């Protein structure tokens, strides 16, 4: 068929009970992230497609980059918490990974400022059981999938999309059947 298990997409042997519609996970320190973030828009043509009523959350890892990256699961903890992932999502990829400007906490937290978060705002969060819990359940949902890698997406807890089982082509045809994937695993 156009669709196959084992081709674009896999199947978790054990289904996640309760899992997000659609989960991503990311480091902002993966070089392929930073592709699929900033070059290819990976997130953005999947929300293009999904159906109505189908929610896209997306969770940062702690496996690369040592102490930085826990601080970055942190904060991206107090992005979710704030409303504020489209505002710090670029700036963060870049300033790990093109001006190689984040180096400590505090740099990560001088993004944020810079996109208008009140330092207050922003200290508040960091320090909050609430992003305690958002860094938890981010490591939970990593352990639950089992995860080795990413980028990784997952749909409704039971499939793993398998992009080399794709096209690298046209980065672009590339990228619509990824996302044409996920909707079909969405309606499945």
């Amino acid at each position: 068929a156009q669709y196959e298990d084992g081709k674009q997409y896999t199947t978790l042997e054990k289904p996640v009970a309760g899992a997000p519609q659609v989960l991503e996970f990311f480091s902002f320190f993966c070089p392929h992230c930073y592709q699929f973030e900033e070059v290819l828009h990976i997130s953005d043509n999947v929300k293009k497609k999904l159906p109505e009523g189908v929610k896209m959350t997306k969770y940062h890892v702690n496996f690369m980059g040592g102490d930085l990256g826990k601080d970055l699961t942190q904060a991206w903890a107090v992005a979710m918490a704030l409303g504020v992932e489209d505002k710090v999502t670029v700036p963060l990829f870049e300033g790990v990974q093109k001006t190689q400007t984040i180096r400590s906490a505090s740099d990560i937290r001088d993004v944020f400022i810079n996109a208008g978060i009140k330092g207050e705002e922003y200290d508040a969060a960091w320090n909050s059981f609430v992003v305690k819990s958002l860094v938890a359940q981010q490591e939970k949902a990593a352990a639950d999938v089992q995860l080795r890698g990413v980028p990784a997406m997952f749909v409704n807890g039971k499939y793993q999309l398998n992009p080399q089982g794709m096209d690298t082509s046209n980065m672009d045809v590339f990228v619509q059947q990824y996302a044409d994937t996920v909707k079909y695993l969405s309606e499945k």
